[PDB]
């Protein structure tokens, strides 16, 4: 992902104009394989209306030139880029509020089960890592630089998210279908298990328990929900069309003719269709948008890292659920034990935002 | 379905411009039998106006065609087409968040029902199958794919669905209303009466089970309003009678005129009007997106599949509250059981992805 | 309401141009009351500046025809008409989610209290009475065609909802404001003595069926918000000011002027004015779609049925807690005892939905 | 509240056009003081343009009424205006969904304290005055005509609200914040004091309780969040100063020129610019809507009346906690007692919605 | 932030036009940087077009100016500017709308946990300290005056936020990554060491403790992620590209040509482009409230002063769970002990607002 959020903090004069000289991410780096064509094409047609064309065949080319000039019209493609991106958009935004966070189960994991030896920590262990397996067997299915990371179910083995005891057992169940439900079994089996040994003192755990995977399930459900359905061809294939169309008609009609004839729109000579170029520019990078975000799962540099991520769950949780179980620093008198009203100090480099307390609008009248 | 994720995950040169080249699922498929008629209408006109009609009455159909051509705008219909698309498109969206999926009551009837033996394995079975039933009785009077694959009520007892001790049970009700309630009912009494008997053994779990069937209920109910209360005819008759009286002025008024007159606006006699088969197609396809999604659960390319959900959430369900109840692999210690740390490793196809973690926007101030 | 979602369930040719010779629900109901007005206006003036004003009073009017085309311009009109139509759209289908359901209620209602004879049956006939004496005393005070079935609060005790007994109660409050909140207290009240009666056997119970209500009240309640709120009067002023000021030019300035002055823009005299008789069609079907939507519950076609569901609900909740509640069809094996993956039959009409199991987007790499 | 739902319920001829004689809450009331700067602002120039300017200084003045008449354009002002206004009404309808109604909390307050005498009776009534005195200490920093009612919190005491007992308790904290979250601790310490009393006998009641009040709490800080945080001052200039511009070219820009030159715009001298005046009616009665809708807790008319409420919200709780505790009507047979399907009757002025029941789209194939 | 509520309390005749003429907040102080910027070089041009071009250099200067005329058009950059600060707006009310507030959990805090003396005063002060100190730990790498005011995590400890028993624990994880989860899994740790020690006597109010800390978890990461993922750059970038792309025309096609050619635009000679100037402050100010809204954690004028708040919740709270745990006002009789309807006095200056109670739309028929 592109992080530009410390650079636009505040609204100064040289604060958007500077993300112009930025390569990465930028339009610069996606639109350079088109521009090269679209050049070459404009090109071709001044080389050969000028040195090949004859006169006879040098006036039905102008009023193809006049005539596909009304055609260039910027209402329909400006509503449907715009009514496009916008879901394409708010879809991409959905895709990432629906990514497993293991941090609201690890918190009642380390908590609630109670043992300080073996085999209360081998539960706590296994109760979490079925939960990483979980996620792991889901951002396996619909992401690329994952896939390309684990490309076979053994290589799960190896990296230590599975057993070799688990890859038999998920082997043996003969469903043609998708298996990333599995965990989710296993971890209500051993929950109940653990409940029924002592370690569990009460239902209303394991009923707080159970609700926090019931919507890790839904989490995960969605994500490949909004993998298997897409949005459709038809309203994908509207807007590339619409927008091939109109750039086609900028390479005939927007040429510049011969001025001995004096045309009522044509009466300069200059090399070079800045305006065109400039155009094509800004329309072809609202495209680029919905083209980037279509597939937030890539390799693109807009595109979520979902592979640090797999990694920091891990750590964080095996740290939580194991090593930090009974440990708390010190219970100590605070340094306001006896003070109504606390002042914390301010530094002097940040001595302006030192404001009053809202007391209501109607307060001043 | 269509799924082209996969062919959309980079943004490169040939992603989007691809796509168009596709049969299933493109407008091309959609938009044969209307464009086969426009040509036919537009060009039963030139072969009249040329051949038919005499001098006196080929200036009459000139003040027409220049007559008929102010009257082609592009601002209401983008506007119409582009607020009814939206709002069709997010219905078509939440008439598929609302499909049950039993996978979060599966996970609480594997556990809390305590038994493996008979009298404790056929209860869990009929509990898991009333969830079913009662999916299966909504998605056969909104859809039709499901509809022809059980034309009766007695279909569903030849598929292992129903029984005949409960077909004669729904045969008594005597209430000419529809009957997709009846098993979440079933459900809920067969619950109670299983809890009084030894088997579940705490009143929070029976909640907690209850719980979640009062969300599936909603879940079902919802789709069945959706069904019965659509978009209303007034707003689906606008859009298309402004779209049809759009491109009923382009047959007469986007023809080629003689240009013997010198007419302002006509001066070639091109055959084919390349610019208004590019205007039809893009002002038709954006029509055929709200044509096709103003009813998902069809028989179209770009329709929901219920056909191969309610296997799946058949054998799924019945394989876990049956043959995976008390089967859990053995429990070993991890290859993380004495290390800080873990670091999984990278494979040489993907190194580019090895990140170092975010730490804050203000990090580097 | 109108119901056609069985006539769009696919995208042929046939499919949205078939609806336009649809009597009840389209805009050839709505229109028809001024159409005629239009018409004659129109036409009211075409028999006055040609048969009746004279040579000199001829001059002064074509000044004015040419004067009041300028100021037809469809940018404004199609915005306001877009932003107001979608908010009524969004606050129509809103009016709808929030209409109370008593069947996650009848649930818990036919299992947690027990009893199968006298004062068993009672109390549970009155736990659900007034559930619904709650719905039918709030969809009275904003809906038409429940009101003038019920015009008096003892015609509900001759139609079985009330009681004489209670009708003497409700008189005796003496508050001036409405009183659709007593049943939701006498609910609570009656629940708390039925469980200190050794009925129900728990609080988690209670507190679960207290959970219920306190939904239906917030439903019960955001009706009622809903219709003593509605949009700004200023709001639905603009539009209807903005579409008269623009129909108000076409009758004078859309004329068909004298061809003998040679005007640039009249030069034909039929008679009739398609495009401003399609024009007229298309921009007042726009409005009268917040026309009708703007009081959902009224008398018109697209408006909600709210005299059938007063009945179903009633009927299904009092078979649903008094016949159904120790009642279940005989527990007997499935015909899937023994066999790991299930294999439904599929009908010969429908075999081409035979599809396989979605296994990711990565899947074919 | 200005209420017209009454005259919208059906979709006649006389429906909407029916609204735009009425006073109160129209535009007529809030353009007037505008309407009479603008008419005499544009008659100050036709009066000194035609007897004033001299015939050297009358065609340095067309030069800028011609050149002051390319910059009225209806693209932009109809851009802003539409994408300003959708926000502050979606604005407008989520500052009251957050309004509190306490009548999910006297439901389970009149049931789980347990008591019929002196000791029981006023713990509920305090219970219940604390959620009152909580809204009230809320709407009275945000509301002009609440403030201007209670100006001194010393008038609380004097209208029932509050105690002597408890504005010294209010004085005595020390801090200078505002003091609207005082009552819902006093709530909690108090019902904790009641279940160490015997008086709720559990819980899962006492949690319950707790339950709805941190969702009051809730939708008292976010009516405050609202109040404090509004829309940002360079948004609110923009369009103000997008419009004022509009409207200052139109005086000089579209006044009636001297048609003795012959402009190709100017041809006649009518005295009123009635589409002027039009125009400026249309293009600032929408202006007037997000005007009057920025801030609801007002003294307009479509304002919210937080004045009655506060006065049903006290009669309503009080009447339900402390005089309707253990009173229910008497429990007897319904009329359906022995009756499979119930046929409430219809009247004679309702018979023609006697519909029947929907049984699913797919039913007629 | 900046708040004028009470100054558009009514829509009156100098309610909008009177915040033209504030400074603070406004366009006058974030266009200041530019406009100077655009006039220099507006009359660099003017001072070389009129002294230093030749006459032969003078007529390829205006095929110039008449050339960069017909791209300037108001469509596109309006569709853009309106499609992007919607989303942008959208997203400011989010980062707002996921703010952690300690007054949910300080309730419950203050009541569940019992004693008061030592050792069940520090509990609850440690308890509610673990809380705030995980909101301070959050709001310090996302925003800048909260990083510049606590540099080090040593001026934590410095200001009573933190101990140095805490500090020496928190420096010994040996994680790379942010550490802002680890007071909420010493919360925990802490409640279920008190409710095993008497001090909780209920695990339903420990399961309540530890709900209202799962949701804060998620308000905190939420920010984190909101943070971390910023709109696209592509995104930002075209907005950018097309503003000045459209603004670079201006300088040279909105000059003043010479008049002695007598072109079909320029006529007159005025200096200054009034409307020029007021179209850049219309289409800028648009601009910078995206530029000032995309990151509200900074230093500008209308972005959240999130230095107060965590004053605020930190005296709130340690007033909140120490010095009013047991402490109550004295329970005495209401002013209605005995009276059916209360009657609260209205003042003199509030007597318009005596309404009566809503009774139903359909009440007059
Ligand atoms: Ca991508
Ligand atoms: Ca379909
Ligand atoms: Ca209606
Ligand atoms: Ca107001
Ligand atoms: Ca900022
Ligand atoms: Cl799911
Ligand atoms: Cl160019
Ligand atoms: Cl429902
Ligand atoms: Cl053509
Ligand atoms: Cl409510
Ligand atoms: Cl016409
Ligand atoms: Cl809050
Ligand atoms: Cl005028
Ligand atoms: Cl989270
Ligand atoms: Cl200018």
């Amino acid at each position: 992902t592109i992080t530009y959020t410390n650079k636009v903090a505040n609204a100064r004069l040289g604060s958007f104009s500077s993300l112009l000289l930025c390569w990465r991410g930028s339009i610069y780096k996606l639109l350079y394989g088109e521009f090269l064509v679209f050049i070459f094409l404009y090109y071709s047609i001044r080389g050969l209306y000028r040195m090949v064309l004859s006169s006879d065949q040098q006036l039905l080319f102008e009023k193809l030139a006049l005539y596909c000039d009304s055609y260039i019209q910027l209402i329909p493609i400006s509503f449907v880029l715009g009514f496009y991106v916008t879901l394409v958009v708010s879809r991409w935004w959905s895709q990432y509020e629906n990514l497993p966070w293991p941090d609201r189960l690890m918190i009642q994991v380390s908590s609630f089960v109670e043992g300080k030896d073996e085999e209360g920590r081998l539960l706590r262990r296994t109760l979490i890592r079925y939960a990483i397996l979980g996620q792991v067997l889901i951002l396996r299915s619909i992401s690329t630089s994952v896939y390309k990371r684990f490309p076979t179910l053994h290589h799960l083995v190896l990296a230590g998210f599975m057993t070799h005891g688990e890859h038999k057992q998920l082997q043996k169940l003969g469903l043609p279908h998708n298996t990333f439900w599995v965990p989710w079994v296993w971890f209500a089996n051993l929950s109940m298990k653990a409940y029924l040994g002592g370690r569990i003192r009460d239902t209303v755990l394991l009923q707080s328990l159970m609700n926090e995977v019931c919507t890790l399930r839904t989490q995960c459900g969605q994500l490949y929900a909004y993998d298997w359905i897409s949005i459709p061809l038809v309203y994908t294939q509207v807007v590339t069309v619409a927008v091939y169309s109109f750039f086609l008609a900028c390479l005939i009609g927007r040429q510049f003719l011969n001025p001995n004839k004096d045309y009522p729109g044509h009466e300069m000579d200059l090399v070079v269709p800045v305006f065109t170029i400039l155009q094509f520019l800004f329309y072809m990078g609202w495209l680029k948008v919905a083209e980037q975000l279509i597939n937030p799962f890539g390799e693109d540099d807009d595109d979520f890292e979902t592979n640090w991520i797999i990694d920091r769950n891990l750590q964080v949780s095996l740290l939580s659920v194991d090593g930090m179980h009974q440990n708390l620093p010190p219970m100590e008198r605070d340094m306001y034990w006896n003070e109504a009203a606390p002042q914390p100090p301010y530094t002097a480099a940040s001595a302006r935002s030192r404001r009053h307390s809202f007391m209501g609008s109607t307060f001043n009248i």
